[PDB]
């Protein structure tokens, strides 16, 4: 009930698809940057939404810049996320299984670099 994810100094995650246990309560994401960028000039953060949300959570919270870690404040449509990391930072994030559906398609991504590919999918298993 927990994954370890790299993302990196060419906005790479080190996975672009993520299972989730169905008989998992919580789900938690350790992640990590490897690499040698701040987080002023390469940070990475972790957010779960549904796929169809996925587009405006990224819009929004580019639009919110640095200081908000890139995310819209309070966002509704943002399941569970970490921080914002540089190299050599680590954030995790836990949040409930019951959070996710059977049936719904979800998408993780970084913000600010989802739109260079920083993406990926999750699904219940
Ligand atoms: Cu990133």
């Amino acid at each position: 009930c927990s994954v370890d994810i790299q993302g990196n100094d060419q906005m790479q995650f080190n996975t672009n698809a993520i299972t989730v246990d169905k008989s998992c309560k919580q789900f938690t994401v350790n992640l990590s940057h490897p690499g040698n960028l701040p987080k002023n000039v390469m940070g990475h953060n972790w957010v779960l939404s549904t796929a169809a949300d996925m587009q405006g959570v990224v819009t929004d919270g580019m639009a919110s810049g640095l200081d908000k870690d890139y995310l819209k404040p309070d966002d509704s449509r943002v399941i569970a996320h970490t921080k914002l990391i540089g190299s050599g930072e680590k954030d995790s994030v836990t949040f409930d299984v019951s959070k996710l559906k059977e049936g719904e398609q979800y998408m993780f991504f970084c913000s600010p670099h989802q739109g260079a590919g920083m993406k990926g999918t999750l699904t219940l298993k």
